[PDB]
């Protein structure tokens, strides 16, 4: 399926991923396209961040969906 992705810009992305896959995953395609480290995205869907390890499926993303990522934040 799609998945729409903002960042601290504005920017929609466009990704295609499966319910399957895990928030890993997903950080290689932001690195594959935009070439951002996994640890330097923050996507925080509906108000929850994602873990690493967790699957779409383990969340609640539909077909389509919205997401913002935010670069990490000093603190922790």
């Amino acid at each position: 399926m799609q998945l729409f992705v903002k960042t601290l810009t504005g920017k929609t992305l466009t990704v295609e991923l499966e319910p399957s896959d895990t928030v890993e995953n997903l950080k290689a395609k932001i690195q594959d396209k935009e070439g951002i480290p996994p640890d330097q995205q923050r996507l925080i869907f509906a108000g929850k961040q994602l873990e690493d390890g967790r699957t779409l499926s383990d969340y609640n993303l539909q077909k389509e969906s919205t997401i913002h990522l935010v670069l990490r934040l000093r603190g922790g």
